């Protein structure tokens, strides 16, 4: 049905108009989330389980009551939510892609694409659209915002069954979304986790993206810097990215070498799906992240079927690559190149370690927030990409 | 039963045990293993050659096959053997055995791993039932559940436990039996390290046949050596995140996987494909995991795993503090995980011993009894001094 929704002109210069689109989850299946909730079955006490600092996972008691409180969770005023924002789909090479937007009346308004990561989701960016949206109507926007699912996740399809899909994979098809909305004169890109390596790849490859922000920037020391100039931040970054190159990986080897075990697995039940991303939720951020929240992303991610098609890119690392993607010359970002700092990202960066990765003209640390920036700290998160386009867009 | 007269000198006698699983157990394990949802088809859960992991049509065959499984003939099967628990150190240890009328017969313990369990010898022990009575069984043989395992209970709740807590209380289930004047243990996958410590710790330990050795290769070819290597590499780098997440989130991964039992076969059922030379039957696959979920030992079974996080200095098999000075024999099967040649294995001990065979796995017992049998006497008579 034809729906009026503010901020949602297509823009002048679109070569492919998008299908509108609205989320609305079946009531079977609200229905059979709460049963599929209710009978899973707990494990009993063990030594790990009773850990309440987490040292070995979640704890007994978090998975207990987390439990508990999804039985009374309710999807539909999250859903009313979501669509609220104006959300579409292209079909770009066989795959239906998914993305939220705020588009701009203004003809020169510049574009934008905001890139998740795993285990998140376009919800990560919603407060940070609520603020723009609060801020600008359609009329005084400077901005278009547009917030794709990567392949595999929630509402987009895919990846395809026939052929293996990679972050060069990714990146073209999120080129093509900003394309057909008329971007060829150019858009920047934002990213953090998995959306950071999937920025980097567009500002490297395709033309149309001009500039990249960043909030995380996966790398050892670079083999480039001889020294060892040591702040006491600088220690805290090092001993965290060790923290989880030692006790943090086990998702990414898991998800690396046999994602069809773990995405078997954690299909049978909501609450193993649970059990493996809440435990980064909880370990991940700076600031804490509500219950609510993280069981509004677990449960779209159920209903989507969304883990098992979400891990795809945890194998390009295995064999361990000759270099390190953003390590690697063929990805050093020529273009401009933004940095935001959060002391909480899984490898905190300092600023001589990024700069041996592109032209760094932009570099903003922050105090407060850990890997999910624009979730935990939107505002903060916003004002740095703000900042961010205006130093670098040249119109 | 035959072969269940406890030793004299034993100086506890244990308490004798059988396995009966309720009623209820049963339907809440087929009640849950109908609730359970697939996954949607994935590029990865289409590679036949298992590149990614298990098959998303393998798995959904399993769970159908699951829904017809018996588990009563099953369980008659097991308890067709001799069966006891002891208390140990606040533990209930559960294992199966077959005790000889000699009265000097040789004493030994076989130690499985994760994820088998006392399961896996059981044809190792029909072999030895076909082959000798109670009267000329040249043997005790003691199948230990380790701690956290099936019918054994633990570890502690209220401290952690480690490899050489595992190797002291399986130690004393052989001094409680009275063989404290000496006993022989042969181990592979976790057992394998378990009996490296019986050996190199325990005075009543007199000797340890291994089928495993995971080691890197002494800074000290053949074709055969050649594949040995390029499997060790496989293993290292595609086949070890359950042990990376096993060991440094065992909680996150143990609530997982006990919430559904198909959850728990995925994880499970992967091993069982990767890990063997001969197949494995889909029927012992599903006994394995369904005698896992009835006595909870996923999420019990794991606390191994971290004792390599981080890192140690050296590999416990190439550490001088787990040197084997005592008698040591090794079986080299061509699809263990990591398949070493005997100048590896030499490193690691007072080697005498060596046999190597064109067929196995992993599972060595539970693949090749019969090869595994000839091997552990053969070794027990070469070593045994009396
Ligand atoms: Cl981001
Ligand atoms: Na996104």
């Amino acid at each position: 049905a034809f729906m009026a929704l503010a901020y949602s002109n297509i823009p002048l210069g679109a070569t492919v108009i998008p299908s509108p689109f609205q989320v609305h989850i079946s009531d079977e299946q609200i229905e059979e989330l709460q049963l599929l909730v209710k009978l899973s079955k707990l494990a009993p006490p063990t030594y790990e389980g009773l850990q309440q600092d987490r040292r070995y996972g979640i704890t007994n008691e978090w998975l207990a009551n987390a439990k508990e409180a999804w039985k009374s969770f309710d999807w539909r005023p999250a859903e009313s939510r979501i669509n609220s924002f104006p959300q579409f789909t292209y079909d770009i090479e066989g795959l239906t892609i998914h993305f939220v937007a705020l588009f701009s009346e203004k003809k020169d308004a510049i574009p934008i694409v905001l890139l998740h990561g795993w285990p998140g989701s376009f919800l990560e960016f919603l407060p940070v659209l609520t603020s723009i949206r609060d801020k600008y109507s359609p009329e005084t926007l400077p901005y278009h915002i547009v917030v794709p699912s990567l392949p595999g996740y929630t509402f987009s399809s895919g990846p395809p069954l026939d052929v293996n899909f990679n972050g060069e994979d990714t990146a073209r098809v999120i080129n093509k979304v900003m394309l057909n909305l008329g971007f060829e004169d150019g858009y920047v890109a934002q990213g953090g986790d998995i959306g950071s390596k999937i920025g980097r790849i567009l500002a490297v490859d395709h033309d149309a993206c001009k500039a990249v922000h960043l909030n995380a920037c996966y790398m050892g020391k670079p083999s480039s810097i001889p020294d060892t100039a040591i702040t006491e931040e600088d220690k805290r970054a090092l001993a965290r990215a060790q923290w989880f190159a030692t006790f943090g990986s086990g998702y990414a080897v898991e998800h690396g070498t046999r994602p069809s075990t773990i995405g078997n697995a954690l299909s049978t039940s909501p609450v193993a799906l649970l059990s493996w991303i809440g435990e980064k939720f909880l370990d991940w951020a700076g600031e804490t992240i509500p219950l609510e929240t993280i069981l509004e992303s677990v449960t779209l991610y159920w209903f989507t079927e969304t883990f098992p098609r979400s891990i795809y890119h945890y194998r390009e690392n295995f064999p361990p690559p000759k270099l390190r993607h953003t390590e690697d010359p063929r990805w050093y970002i020529r273009k401009p190149f933004g940095f935001s700092y959060y002391p909480m990202e899984l490898v905190p960066t300092p600023r001589a370690w990024v700069e041996t990765t592109g032209n760094l003209v932009f570099w903003q640390a922050h105090e407060k927030g850990g890997h999910f920036a624009a979730l935990e700290r939107p505002q903060d998160y916003l004002d740095d990409l703000t900042a961010f386009c205006e130093q670098v867009w040249a119109g």
